[PDB]
This record gives structure tokens, C-alpha cells and sequence, in this order.
């Protein structure tokens, strides 16, 4: 069976929840007959995100990495095609660290594209009535960092064989607390986001 | 009256038929869902209106003549809106380049000749928004409901309320696209906001359950 | 004495900004010669109490046919012609006097709203034909800008002066976006030169709108 | 005079009568800079011919820096592109009517290149001169990205050009003024300000390489 590592991130930036973590916790209680599902919550940390992830790859054989992250302001399931070799944000991570114009892997390639059939994923989700679309920038923060890490490791070691990053809307509860014009941000219920990630897992063979 | 503060509120909940190429309308679906009016403090009426400049208010007026209504809670689709959009203002104007479902186009037409330029709801609209947010539902107050059929019905009810006393109150609630309506969109429109039917229904349910605190 | 008497107003900077496009346009056009109208100019404070006081004193002392009020609408991308003024003060943000108003009428038992009687769609069409992005808006907010607009349309209804009022919301100047951090660095703007031309075009064509 | 600079724009496309990139290049094609030898070139909006025309110019001329301009309708500021990806992909035809879906630009070329120009310093200079400007990490998958990827790939394998940077541009106000429906509210930037932005980049080029 396919070995799948499904990851999410802890809350950050003053949020009390992270949709990626809530989805991972919900799906950790789910049995899929065609895959062996590993789950892992990563820290929002430039240093520790990839240390934790590398330690998991070292101790477990993973065929496919499915990384989830929060993309506040996005309105649909945001499938990321591109990971770039750069850390860059004015905002600190959860360790208080700030990175500006820093490579992830010195003399690594400038970027990787996923080898997953990402448009087929978007099409499957839309046919199941879930808003979904392909994005070409996953940012330059921890989410992109973990994505680039997995695609680079996949390129150099062959493990994981594939990696895909799925950015997620705010949960409605995260927007309900927002002040000013941010009270009008998009959201998607946890039930629908969970269904979307479940559909990806149930149909994984069609995408690799 | 002689009833003092003990009468059951009669509530008219309306939605609209699909329009603009959509096969569904979230307002119509919520009204159908809430059709099973298990509410302890209200007598719930429901009505689906046509998206038609002429017939929308005729059908609505026909219902107002044949039933007694205390509060009109009008629901409508606001494609592109991300949260429960509580409308505070109805204006005396029909104006859109888009035809209604009968093929009529209205441009800069008064709704009620020599009616006021606009009405604001007298419902405690900020308290509705605050209740929904506290229940973890995105919601906000809007000051334009457009100049299409939704605004028209809103103005009609607030004007009829001012001159006749019936209904006593009116509120219009604009609603996001359902996720299935965005899932079919082309190009950049695939990125529009949506809200599940379950959450939209919960929002309208909460307004109905807490109506006393808003009027 | 007999040309069209026009009052053009703008507002002082507010909200941490050091400039306001409305003020800059009024300053530029106060220096211009308009041969076919009598142009009055006035910079108003961003103050719930003092904005309409200063405005009222000008109306008391000068006969004004049309009031053309300008204001900043940070985030808007074109010339934003306001059709509706509503009888409400409501914002979490203080004015420049530190005063906050939530859910209060402007005029006790005034109408809920006024629409301009200016031919506002014709204004939008003229600007577009002159290659200037412009559109009609149905909410001018509930802050000082809307307050002044409602004040003028109410005064016009109750006293007859001014005969007309129109409110024009304006994009940020590019220098106001150039200072912004985070995602606000991507906000729309319009140069002072183009904003000034738009307002000049409205003033030059006023006969066609009233 | 020292740096050989190729400034490019694109022809109108998608139903427009103008392209801001083309107008800027025409306006600047007479401009003399004491530190630069300025080449100008208008490229077709064509998957096939854009890089053919560009390759022919590189083959016959010694270019140090390519500064590519393009239209990004809907963008509000000077949009400095950091990333070119190895992909042609759009629902929309080019001006020759061809459609490309998930086609590599360079077979087994790298998935993407980032510019080696000091792009954050370019953004900071523009902002200090009171011009809205920001760094973008996707230039699309149409002709603009195609030309960008071509130049960065050519730079990596041949050394010519030494550097390339792509600058996406807002609509001109005249392009939004013709728009119907909700598109009448799109952002724009006058030709005068866009031209000043590109002029400032050229004037300060040594700061960025």
C-alpha cells in the first residue's frame, strides 16, 4: 500500500487555530483501505519545521507527502504547483526568527514544480462541487519552505516519491473574530475542507 | 391590542429563484430547508419570489394582502460576498444593465414615485451582526443592496411598512454563493468566496431564533 | 455675480496620512482661473463637530449654486462618484478630534437618505469618454465624508441652498501607497495630475449635469 | 556607453488597442543615459515568434542586461517579477491563435529561474521615489513568463544576457475607462508615472547588478 505523510501546521500569527492542524487531527481518526496514512503537525519555525520533517522521513518510508497549510484570504482549495528556494518575510516565525532573502538549500535549484497531476486534482474537487484552483506561488514562509524541502529531498533521494502542497482558507471562526475590512474575508467550513482533503487521499492513485 | 408583550411574531421569510445562469439560489434553498418551521415563538411564513422587476413585488404584495406579517426577513444571493451580508439601506431605484428573468432591463427608474430616496431598516442590525460573529459565523453590515430585484423588494417592504404599518419591520440578508456555484466557474471566477448551505442555514436559523433581541 | 457659483471642498489629512488627495486638488484648482463659473474653495477639518460648522458658515455667508465635495477613498481605483448620502454617523475610527460616533443620526428626524439630483451617470460617462476611470457608488461610508454630503443635500432640501451637491471620492495618491507595508503595498492609486484633470473636467462641464 | 541594455515591450493583445509596455518603450527609445547603451524592441504576443524575435536579437547583439516590460491588467503598482517558470499554459490564445496547455518551454530545462538582479533593492528605490512597486513570485504562464524564462535560461547556459528582470505594468487609465461592468473599477497607472518608474530603473541600474 501507499505510504502517505499528511502534515499540518500549528497556529501562528495570533490565530487560535490553524485549519491544516484541525484537518490533520480529524483525518488521523480515519481509516483508508488503500493507503497507510501517517500524520504529523509541524512547528511554524524556520529551523524546526524541516528538522521535524527530516526526522520523520529518516524513520519512516513515505511514498507521498501531502502538506496542508493555512492561506488566510484564499477562498478555495488552493493547490500549489511551485516551491521556491527562498525564505523571505518581514513576519517572524513562532520562534521569533525573521528571515530575509535566504536560500533554503545553498546551490539548490531555484524552484521545483510538483510531479503530481495537479490539474486532475483540481478537476476532481470541482466535479465534487468543491471550489479549488491551481496556484503558482505558495509564499516564502514556512509553508513554501516545507514544500521546497520535500520536493528537493524527493529529487535528490527519491523519498518521498511525490509531494503536493494544499493551501487552505480560513475557518469561519477565524474570520468571525476579525476587525475592520477583514471581517469580509473568505472562509470555508472545517467539514468542507476536511472532505476536500479526504477526496484527495481517496483518489491518490489517479494523481501519481 | 390587549395582548401586550405576549403575541407570537408572524415572520415572512422569502428567497429568490435562480437567475443569471445559475441553476440554484442559496436564498431559495435555505427557505426550502427552513420550511419545517419548528420555532416556539414565531409563526413562520415562507415565499419564493421571481427575479422579475414587475412580478417580484406583485407576488410579494399578493402575499402581503392575503396574510398578516409582522417581520419580513428577505434573503437573496450576493455572489462574490464572503460572509452573511446584513443590508441596512434600501434605495428608491431600479438600475442594472442586466435583464431580469423576464428579459426586462431597468435603468434609473424610481420604485415608488415620490417615495423617499431610501429607507434604513429599524431592526437592530448591529446586534444581529454581533450575534452571528459571537456564534463564529462571518457577518457584516452593508450599506448598499444593489439596485436590482433584491433591493427593490427591500425598498418595497420598508416603504409599505412606513405607510401602512405592515410589515412592522423588514431586514434583507444577502448570502454568499454556495460552494457548488463557485465550483463551476471559469477563469478567475473559480476563486470567488462561498459558504456552505449548512452554515448559511445556521445563520438564518440563528436570526429567527433570536428575533426578540433585534426588534 | 451671475455665473454658476460653485463650492469645491476637500478635507485635511487623517488616519495617520500626511496628505489628502482632496486637499491637494482643491489647492491646485484654487490657483486656476475658471472663466465661466465663480469657484469658491474650502478645506474642511476631519471632525464630526467642526466639518459641518465650517461648511455651514460658508453657506451662511456665500450664495452657492452647486457644492462639489471631494474626499479620500483609500483603496478605490477610479473616480468614485457618490449617489447616496445617508443619515448616519458610524465608525470605530475617531475623527481628528478623537471623537468616535457609533450609530447616531446626523439630523434628528431627517430623511434616512438623500440621492443627488446631479446627472451623475452623465458625469461618469463624460469622464470615461475623456479616458479617465470613473464609476457610480451607492455608499459614501458613514464617516465625515458622508456626513458633509448628507448635510449639504439636507440643507438643499430644507433651504434651497446649495441647489445641488455631489460627492466625489478619490483614490490614494501613489505616494500614499508607496509608504504602505504588507499587502497594502498593492493598493490602487491615481496620480494627482489625473485626479486634478478629472475634477477640472467636472467643473468645466457642469452645465451638462444640472 | 558601458552597459548594453535591451528594453522590450509587447504588442497589444486580448482586445486592447494599446499595451503600456509598448508605449513606454516608444517613449524611452530616444532617451540617452550617460552610463548605458540602450536597445529597444517590441515583441509579438506569440508563443512561437516572441522567443524567435528575441533570440535573433541576442544572436546579433551583445546585451548585458535585459529589462522586459509587459502588461499585467488588474495589477495596481509596478510589479517586479522574481520568478520565471518552465511552462506555457493558458486557456487564451496568443495573437496567432495558438493555445498552449502544460507545455515545457525548454525540454528538461530547470523548473524555474529566479532573477539575479537585486530585485528588492529595485522595489525599495521605486517606493522611496513615491512610486507603488512590489515583488511578485508568479509572472503567469503566458508570453510574458515565456520570454522571461527564455532570457534567464539563455543567461545561465550562454552568459548572454548577464542579467534579466521582468516588470509587469498596470493597465493605463485609458484601458480601464473602456471597461464594462465590475471591470470599470480596475486599478491603473498613468503612462507618465509608469514611464518614470522604468526610467528610474534604467538610471539606477548599477545599484542592482
Amino acid at each position: 500500500k501507499l505510504s502517505v505523510l499528511l502534515t499540518g501546521f500549528e497556529p501562528f500569527g495570533g490565530e487560535k487555530v490553524n485549519p491544516s492542524m484541525r484537518i490533520v487531527k480529524r483525518l488521523s481518526k480515519a481509516v483508508f483501505p488503500h493507503i497507510s496514512l501517517h500524520t504529523l503537525i509541524l512547528p511554524v519555525s524556520y529551523q524546526k519545521s524541516t528538522e521535524v520533517l527530516e526526522e520523520y522521513y529518516k524513520t519512516n518510508n513515505i511514498d507521498i507527502a501531502l502538506h496542508l497549510g493555512q492561506a488566510g484570504g484564499s477562498a478555495g482549495i488552493r493547490l500549489e504547483r511551485v516551491a521556491i528556494n527562498l525564505l523571505d518575510s518581514k513576519h517572524p516565525d513562532n520562534d521569533g526568527q525573521v528571515k530575509e532573502d535566504v536560500s533554503i538549500i545553498d546551490n539548490g535549484p531555484d524552484a521545483y514544480m510538483t510531479r503530481v497531476k495537479i490539474k486532475a486534482v483540481a478537476e476532481l474537487l470541482k466535479k465534487k462541487k468543491i471550489p479549488a484552483f491551481v496556484s503558482y506561488t505558495a509564499g516564502q514562509y514556512i509553508c513554501n519552505e516545507v514544500y521546497y524541502y520535500s520536493l528537493h529531498r524527493s529529487n535528490v533521494t527519491g523519498t518521498p516519491k511525490h509531494a503536493l502542497f494544499v493551501h487552505l482558507p480560513f475557518l469561519p471562526e477565524q474570520v468571525a473574530t476579525k476587525e475592520g475590512k477583514l471581517e469580509k474575508l473568505p472562509s470555508m467550513t472545517l467539514e468542507l475542507q476536511t472532505k476536500a482533503v479526504r477526496l484527495i487521499l481517496e483518489n491518490l492513485k489517479e494523481f501519481i
